């Protein structure tokens, strides 16, 4: 079971010059908690969660830039899934940002994404 | 093994009425998920989640009655917590605020707090 085989779906990235309030719209929009931040150049920078946009307010920021999760672990296209599984296990997160060698963000992989494939 | 013999900590909760940005500051500065928000009296009334959050920042809402979940699962201090664990599956929820007989909130029981214990 690779990863780039279970992909179902469009990546969803945003731009990190944006406001915590379009992100927030972001994630309402396509009822996602993880949203890979992507350079102009298509190129991941980082990642923010429902929780990122709480920190945002409570730290004051503006835009995502100043807030994003700079490094994100990640998962590749040609990585085995319960490689996948175990990162999230040992850093307690449920989805990983799916890369290919150049850094471009080819999809997401959540722990629900997971808990299909192993029930 | 009741539910009161497993809270370790005092519980934290919120008014109402303060501002989505005031209860942002409230999660983050204790590393909470779930936010059971009271009346005057203390009586729960709602709850919230970072998530929450971010729908209330993303519909630019004011306050948090303005987004909290009214429809709040609870525990009593001399429940079972086996009998919490079974509401989290069922209701597919993952924080029961603990209640008294006034329901004012004595406390929390997380999806973690049960993991660490029994995982
Ligand atoms: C308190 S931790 C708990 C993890 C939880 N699953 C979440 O949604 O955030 C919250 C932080 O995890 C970070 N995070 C979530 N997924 C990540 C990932 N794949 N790589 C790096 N950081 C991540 C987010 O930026 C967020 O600020």
């Amino acid at each position: 079971t690779l990863v780039k085989d279970i992909l179902s779906k469009p990546p969803i990235t945003a731009h990190s010059n944006i406001s915590i309030m379009e992100a927030a719209k972001i994630l309402i929009k396509h009822n996602i908690n993880h949203l890979p931040i992507v350079d102009e150049h298509g190129k991941l920078v980082g990642i923010i969660t429902s929780w990122d946009i709480a920190k945002a307010l409570a730290q004051n920021k503006k835009t995502i830039e100043e807030i994003m999760t700079r490094n994100v672990i990640t998962a590749h296209e040609d990585e085995p899934v319960d490689h996948v599984a175990i990162k999230m296990s040992k850093y307690n997160i449920s989805g990983v940002p799916v890369v290919d060698d150049y850094r471009r963000v080819v999809g997401i992989v959540t722990s629900e994404d997971i808990s299909r494939l192993f029930g």
